[PDB]
């Protein structure tokens, strides 16, 4: 610490950035598989949008948190600045 | 003449995901390497954040637009189907 | 008949093409963090290359595989020719 | 130190396996997009399936060139323990 405790944070901000990219991904090669096994529909395309949107929703819950820790580990910090002067 | 339409608003939608993902790929391999030469900072882990806001609000207003196509699309398929029933 | 063979054929091939992606984001993923938060030695760099190199034969055996039946659907489409011609 | 130059010899390949994806990826996306303009043919698949072989064949030569300096540190290495015993 405290380090160790932004190296978490960092671990925890890069391997949600990967699930993320692949959730879209899932969805790229959903849209793959019915455009090659039965062309893509507008029911299709809203939901997938739909599915966008709420991942990101996600996503940005899970980054907010990140926030929120090294804002806190800043206001440490900050607590010893004010200290020293 | 609309399913040509449609199908190239799917174009649309698939390309624009492309370049999505491709841009938060660029971000994580941008991570994996400024972390690996040295230590990521809090302020590479609040700019990243930002990116990706920023990344999604540009996608977003894509998919916005897409989507104004097809409502307008449904908007023209109700016209002949109310008239037909 | 022989177009929905080769559609199947094309959605195999693309999806195998997937599957082999998530194997390398995988094994890149895995580097993003074991190298990133700490050290690694040189025998998990050759135990990744060794990775990759496995996970491309087995990509080249569906590959040969797919190949195979596109030679056999060109065999047909030649004896087809052939007596017309 | 022995430990930048390794440290190298990771961003290497981690970036030289970025590149592949990318390059992959992009050939998996002009299938996306030849699938919805007219139909994938064997004319296409053929050309896919070359560009596979002759991207790896790349991809290999980079991770060959990166195991022989590994290869070099572990016989440095080795220098070091024969005279120690």
């Amino acid at each position: 610490a405290p380090a160790d405790y932004f190296r978490i944070l960092v671990q925890q901000f890069e391997v949600q950035l990967q699930q993320y990219r692949q959730q879209i991904e899932e969805l790229e090669n959903h849209l793959a598989t019915q455009a090659n096994n039965s062309h893509i529909t507008p029911q299709d395309l809203s939901m997938a949008m739909q599915k966008i949107y709420q991942t990101f929703v996600a996503l940005a819950a899970q980054l907010q948190s990140i926030h929120e820790n090294v804002k806190v580990l800043k206001e440490q910090y900050l607590g010893y600045r004010k200290m020293f002067l």
